[PDB]
């Protein structure tokens, strides 16, 4: 399917290269095992990043009242 929530993402950023390398930009303090790699720093609220690279990008659903 589609309507999966696997991994929501605010801001993806695919990169200028040949082929292109993909990953969201947007922390969050989920981070999902769809990237392999999840570091986080232990922050408050923590801030996780998808260190892993992807081929993919996720839907919108908004985090924290900033974006
Ligand atoms: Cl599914
Ligand atoms: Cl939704
Ligand atoms: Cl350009
Ligand atoms: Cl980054
Ligand atoms: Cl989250
Ligand atoms: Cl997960
Ligand atoms: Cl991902
Ligand atoms: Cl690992
Ligand atoms: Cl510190
Ligand atoms: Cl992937
Ligand atoms: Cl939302």
């Amino acid at each position: 399917g589609d309507d999966v929530k696997s991994a929501c993402c605010d801001t993806c950023l695919c990169t200028r290269s040949q082929p292109p390398t993909c990953r969201c930009v947007d922390v969050r303090e989920s981070c999902h095992s769809a990237c392999d790699k999840c570091v986080c720093a232990y922050s408050n609220p923590p801030q996780c990043q998808c260190y892993d690279t992807h081929k993919f990008c996720y839907k919108a659903c908004h985090n924290s009242e900033i974006e």
